[PDB]
């Protein structure tokens, strides 16, 4: 009635710098409230049963309701949390801000700093290789390093890295590759090296062992954390939750998750999937609430949208 809109849904596979496999697949949704366009992007999460086809179908399914004026509050009850709702929720926020000639940040009413520290990835390799990489990235300006680890050479790798960048803030993404057996001693080693945080060491569907020992360092939930709904399960297993719009299904849930998570004593982290600047921009409003920001997804793409956000080693310039 009072708000009629047009919806455009299209799929985009952006090439990556180096071998998603060779491309970041995203789904874009453009809304039009007469003259004003609202754009929302999302990245179907394979690990949660989504594909571009799967997510596009969910969006179409609600196109009719989007044209009669579906608000953000109404959208939360129609679609479940996931990439589809994320594109729509973000598209609606973009539209609601442009229709007031304001930046997403001002609409919400939060202040964005001029520079944001983003985690630089130190990929798996021999202790020596990981140490050299950490040193070079530290020299280039990265204050926060995200060390990727599997189940091998955990001690030497972390030792060689810390010795190389004694002043660097380090966080470890074990990415569900670690096991219950010996998990405590390992966390203890990360603590001996001043590791600020350990991320999702165990599989989301088998992380009970995290309640069997006093955590020597904060341990963050990633795959185990989607929406406020998991907060109960997480209590007693994790100190921090990694918030991602594709998992919360939009900025609206992300915001409520931040508030709700804090209230329960959880520390926050802001993550992202492989995406274009459009997705990072949509997440920025959360930056002032998180301990760590891992938003360099766009830098993994050969090219980005135009205009794009400015990224330098370890930094996001706003």
């Amino acid at each position: 009635g009072s708000h009629m809109r047009t919806v455009k849904v299209f799929e985009e596979a952006w090439p990556l710098h180096t071998p998603s496999r060779s491309e970041a697949r995203v789904v874009v949704v453009e809304l039009e409230e007469e003259g004003i366009k609202g754009t929302g992007e999302c990245t179907p999460y394979p690990r949660y049963g989504e594909s571009d086809a799967s997510v596009m179908a969910q969006i179409m399914s609600v196109v009719p309701q989007l044209e009669k004026g579906l608000t953000r509050e109404e959208l939360q009850k129609i679609l479940p949390a996931g990439a589809a709702r994320n594109a729509l929720d973000c598209a609606l926020w973009d539209l609601a801000a442009r229709r007031q000639q304001q930046s997403l940040a001002d609409l919400i009413g939060i202040t964005l700093p001029e520079t944001v520290i983003t985690a630089q990835t130190v990929v798996i390799g021999t202790p020596d290789q990981m140490a050299n990489s950490a040193s070079t990235l530290w020299q280039a300006g990265a204050k926060l390093l995200k060390v990727k680890l599997d189940n091998h050479l955990i001690s030497e790798r972390m030792v060689a890295i810390r010795t190389a960048v004694p002043d660097a803030t380090l966080i470890v993404d074990a990415n569900e590759s670690w096991r219950a057996e010996g998990l405590a001693a390992r966390c203890q080693l990360l603590a001996d090296l001043g590791v600020a945080m350990l991320e999702q060491p165990l599989p989301a569907q088998d992380d009970a062992a995290l309640e069997n020992f006093i955590h020597p360092l904060p341990i963050c939930a990633d795959e185990s954390c989607h929406t406020r709904s998991n907060l109960k399960a997480l209590k007693g297993r994790y100190e921090m939750v990694n918030i991602k719009l594709d998992k919360t299904g939009g900025l609206t849930e992300a915001l409520a998750l931040a508030t709700e998570a804090r209230a329960q004593g959880f520390s926050l982290m802001l993550g992202c999937m492989l995406c274009t600047s459009r997705a990072i921009s949509a997440a920025l409003p959360l930056v002032p609430q998180v301990s760590f920001a891992d938003l360099d997804g766009p830098t993994w793409l050969a090219v980005d949208v135009e205009p794009a956000l400015q990224f330098t080693t370890g930094e996001l310039h706003l």
